[PDB]
């Protein structure tokens, strides 16, 4: 009865244009606001991964330990849909100055009363010593070294969870909205850009 349409929400890698993930559900524009799930490594761009000449940088999506150390690093998120000059643009992840963040996971627990979403780390076993002392866990790509237990495809172990806020559930979604995500480190804070958009189509069969 309330299932008038098939609403699909998509999280997009801003730079590459690829789909980090998607979720569909039946309902209306006012009640279809599902919880989204995606991995950080599916939204990074060409300039995120540290160079190969760079010794144990502490983050990155191209190597298991890089992915693991990245997982244990805090991060903050800034909206790029509000046109706040002081926060800068995509090249700053919309976080040019402190106070631009509206969510994420850091010691000061950023939240917001005006932004449309919240983003927190999901659950993962990441990496752990198992049985024979070797390293086991999802951070390892099962398609790069099978046998290594826990190994997931892609080596995904940076799950993020996105939820819509009350303000988010009440704002208009005509056109995509973008956000920037930054790792909070003692040194450069790498930038990852993503977008959220909605499609509304008829049900089938
Ligand atoms: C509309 O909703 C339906 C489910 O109610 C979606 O249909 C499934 O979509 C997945 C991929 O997203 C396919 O792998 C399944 O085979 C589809 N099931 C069938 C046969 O309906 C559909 O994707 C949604 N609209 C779209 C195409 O975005
Ligand atoms: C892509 O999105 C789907 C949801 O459409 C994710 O699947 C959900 O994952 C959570 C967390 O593990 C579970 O609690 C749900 O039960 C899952 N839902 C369904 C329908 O499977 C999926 O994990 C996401 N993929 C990635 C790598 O983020």
């Amino acid at each position: 009865p309330h299932q008038v349409y098939n609403v699909t929400w998509t999280i997009t890698n801003l730079v590459t244009g690829t789909k980090a993930n998607a979720t569909s559900m039946l309902g209306t524009l006012t009640d279809a606001f599902p919880t989204m799930y995606f991995d950080l490594c599916d939204i990074i761009g060409n300039t995120w991964n540290p160079s190969d000449q760079e010794p144990f940088p502490g983050y990155g999506c191209d190597q298991p330990m890089r992915r693991w150390q990245q997982r244990n690093t805090p991060f903050y998120v800034c909206p790029g849909h509000a046109n706040r000059k002081q926060c800068g643009g995509p090249q700053d992840g919309f976080c040019a100055v402190w106070g631009c963040e509206t969510t994420g996971e850091t010691y000061w627990r950023p939240t917001s009363s005006w932004d449309y979403i919240t983003v927190k780390k999901g659950v993962t076993q990441g990496i752990y010593q198992c049985s024979g002392g070797g390293w086991c866990g999802p951070c390892y790509d099962k398609a790069v070294h099978s046998s290594t237990t826990g190994a997931s495809e892609g080596g995904r172990c940076n799950p993020l969870i996105l939820q819509f806020t009350q303000k988010g559930r009440q704002t208009s979604w005509d056109g995509p909205k973008s956000w920037g995500l930054r790792l909070y480190r003692s040194g450069y804070d790498p930038i990852a850009l993503f977008s959220v958009s909605r499609q509304v189509m008829t049900i089938t069969p």
